[PDB]
């Protein structure tokens, strides 16, 4: 249903701290929180991503992994 930068930011309320990637960027790319520790998923393509490194661009990786996503255009 709802898949904006605000609704996707509301799923990052129970997200574990200490993560090396800003929640905004994660939601900006088109991912949200599913509940699993460090577990996001695309809203258009629905790609799951976790265990990120330091300074990793969510958008870049998203297009580098699933470039067929309709929300990966922007
Ligand atoms: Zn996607």
């Amino acid at each position: 249903m709802l898949s904006c930068e605000l609704y996707r930011m509301s799923t990052y309320s129970t997200f574990p701290a200490g993560v090396p990637v800003s929640e905004r960027s994660l939601a900006r790319a088109g991912f949200y929180y599913t509940g699993v520790n460090d577990k996001v998923k695309c809203f258009c393509c629905g790609l799951m991503l976790d265990n990120w490194k330091r300074g990793d661009s969510p958008t870049e990786k998203h297009k580098k992994l699933y470039p067929s996503c309709r929300f990966v255009q922007s």
